[PDB]
């Protein structure tokens, strides 16, 4: 009984991957996307995503339930988690 996020890499090179998380189930949804190893993010879009450490909190912005972060691999190409609530 809450917002069901999932994730896809997109785009990647030797420094880091556009990841694309898809939203669906409902609008106000929260990802918590959280970063692998000493991995960072570069950029985000679709979505309101920020943090200060290891984790950052992504939120909609009313017409981008699926959302694109670039991930610093820093010596780690995997994919990061994300998880999420219904509020």
């Amino acid at each position: 009984t809450g917002c069901s996020v999932t994730a896809t890499r997109a785009e990647e090179w030797s420094d880091g991957f556009n990841v694309t998380y898809s939203v669906s189930g409902s609008s106000a949804w929260t990802v918590n996307l959280a970063l692998n190893g000493s991995q960072t993010i570069q950029a985000s879009w679709n979505a309101n995503v920020t943090g200060s450490g290891s984790t950052r909190t992504v939120t909609p912005n009313g017409s981008g339930n699926t959302f694109g972060v670039t991930v610093m691999k820093n010596g780690s190409s995997t994919t990061p988690a994300a998880t999420c609530a219904g509020s």
